């Protein structure tokens, strides 16, 4: 009951093998009602050998702060929303035979070698390469989406993009799985640019991007 489109042909090859999908669930996004989460997870468990879930880490507060939410309140709001996201994912995983413990936020690995190494690569590109930095700021703009979005707002919001990107380029390094697709319902423009080798940053050969749409 879901249609799929892959980012590259290599992504499609991973898709065909059905080993693992990493289901992205983002906070304060209206797509992620309890019922949608249940349907999406049911689909994932049916289609793939293994299913894991990715939630927003601490940097989600930056998105709120960029919109004028005081930092203290922003941190509490994120904790509430992410804990809610988790509870829905846990319930859905349990119900369909998945593992409720296979739910991670992008902050859970701050002290892990694999994650840190990927953060370093992304940060180096961000500071070194104007083209990559601009693409990231644009990604962070999308993450925030009448308030006018300012440069200062994006400089705050972009920490979110930097913190999550390791899971978009090499989640298997971090999670220890053989290969995966990050599944999400929006297109990923930065990923399109990454796939055309426009940046120092590369998507790993065992990482794909899967855009899912209700059928």
């Amino acid at each position: 009951l879901f249609k799929t489109e892959t980012l590259t042909q290599n992504c499609n090859e991973i898709l065909k093998r059905r080993r693992h999908v990493l289901v992205g669930i983002s906070p304060f996004n209206s797509r992620f009602s309890e019922d949608y989460i249940h349907r999406l997870i049911a689909w994932a468990v049916r289609e793939f050998q293994s299913v894991s879930v990715l939630l927003a880490g601490k940097e989600a507060a930056n998105l709120l702060e960029a919109l004028g939410t005081p930092h203290g309140k922003a941190e509490r709001k994120v904790r509430k929303e992410v804990s809610r996201n988790r509870r829905f994912a846990e319930k859905a995983l349990e119900a369909h035979g998945g593992n409720p413990e296979d739910i991670h936020t992008f902050s859970d690995f701050a002290n892990q070698t694999a994650y840190r190494n990927l953060r370093m690569e992304v940060e180096a590109a961000f500071f070194d390469q104007t083209h990559f930095r601009n693409a990231c700021l644009e990604m962070s703009h999308a993450a925030i989406l009448v308030v006018e979005v300012s440069a200062d707002m994006l400089e705050l919001a972009v920490e979110y993009v930097i913190a999550e990107l390791p899971f978009f380029i090499a989640a298997p390094d971090i999670l220890g799985v053989e290969e995966t697709l990050l599944a999400y319902h929006r297109p990923w423009k930065l990923g399109e640019q990454i796939s055309r080798n426009e940046f120092a940053v590369k998507m790993r050969p065992n990482q794909g991007y899967l855009m899912v749409s209700e059928a």
